[PDB]
């Protein structure tokens, strides 16, 4: 078995093997990458998801998030406060400003230990899930606008026309910006490119071990594990790495660049943050091995999940049973 202590692996492909996405995630699954439930990809040095970032300040952010944090340093929820709108420009000199910018600090593992101590005690501005591409239309390889579509993967698994369309998300962010555990919808993958900034730490669970975090944050989060039987799809939980430490939780950490991809697999629990002003483009994706992941995801009926169009028919044929109760919580 290849990768058995899951841990993160790191590719480094030629160009010529750049060419194929699908040929390539399933090399990176053949090494055991997907053990890990996140693989960094580093792109060809030949390669670029576009000229230039010069001309993006006019990009609309309609509604900046306020990440308000409940609970303790290592065991805390938030909640997202809508604010009012603003460009990419306005949102990047706010960052910058003496009340969000990144502190002075020696190392990653420094800033590390800040977030951790001081992420509770303020209240981040996150330009998330904004609908939108920055790569190069004229950029042919790794385009995440680009990309097999999920409803093409189904209907070539599974026979199957369904509707739905698939597109990639923005996400501007400054320091202490929090992505909360959670899995991706349907269990699907994901792929995340740090187009330009700040790096992004990440930290995963194995999908092997799942459950083991599940049940953690039912413990950590009993009145949420009361409201909903798959809480961690709300998306507001954190839980520190030494937290998970001292519980016994395997998982890893790494930190993401500006110019390098990030892949999670189905089921491998994810959480994070930014170390400062940047923008990263990231959208679902699924390959054969998705079904049966997507057939067994858990799911959000209590109405808090609330998603996508697209889901409706991922639940409708691969979980018909649960598909009634689903719906209710969407409607
Ligand atoms: O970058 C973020 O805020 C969160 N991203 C992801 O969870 C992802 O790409 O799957
Ligand atoms: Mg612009
Ligand atoms: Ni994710
Ligand atoms: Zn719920």
């Amino acid at each position: 078995a290849q990768n058995p202590n899951c841990n993160i692996m790191i590719f480094h492909p030629t160009k010529e093997e750049f060419n194929d996405f699908d040929k390539y995630i399933a090399y990176m699954e053949s090494q055991g990458a997907h053990r890990a439930g996140l693989a960094k990809i580093i792109p060809p040095k030949e390669w670029k998801a576009r000229e230039t970032y010069d001309n993006i300040s006019e990009i609309l952010i309609a509604t900046p998030l306020q990440q308000v944090a409940s609970g303790r340093a290592g065991v805390f929820t938030q909640y997202h406060k809508k604010k009012k709108a603003m460009t990419v420009g306005e949102y990047r000199h706010l960052a910058n400003s003496k009340k969000y910018q990144t502190p002075p600090h020696q190392n990653f593992e420094d800033l590390e230990r800040k977030y951790w101590k001081n992420r509770i005690y303020n209240s981040p501005i996150y330009g998330a899930d904004i609908s939108g591409s920055l790569f190069d239309e004229n950029t042919k390889q790794w385009n995440l606008g680009h990309l097999g579509t999920i409803q093409d993967l189904l209907e070539k698994e599974c026979g199957v026309v369904i509707e739905g369309v698939n597109t990639p998300y923005l996400y501007f962010g400054m320091w202490k910006t929090t992505f909360a555990w959670h899995t991706e919808d349907m269990d699907l993958y994901s792929i995340n490119y740090l187009h330009l900034g700040e790096p992004k730490t990440w930290y995963v669970v194995p999908p092997e071990h799942g459950q083991r975090l599940e049940r953690l944050a039912r413990e950590l989060f009993p009145g949420s594990s009361r409201g909903c039987g798959a809480f961690l799809r709300h998306k507001v939980a954190l839980i520190s790495p030494t937290v998970l430490k001292e519980n016994g939780i395997p998982f890893n950490r790494i930190t993401q660049e500006a110019g390098e991809f990030m892949v999670t697999f189905p089921y491998g629990y994810h959480a994070g943050f930014n170390h400062g002003f940047n923008c990263a483009e990231a959208i679902n994706f699924a390959t054969p091995r998705w079904i049966d992941y997507g057939k067994m995801a858990s799911q959000c009926s209590c109405g808090e999940a609330r998603v996508t169009f697209s889901m409706d028919a991922f639940v409708r044929i691969l979980q018909p049973e649960r598909y009634d109760l689903w719906k209710r919580g969407q409607d």
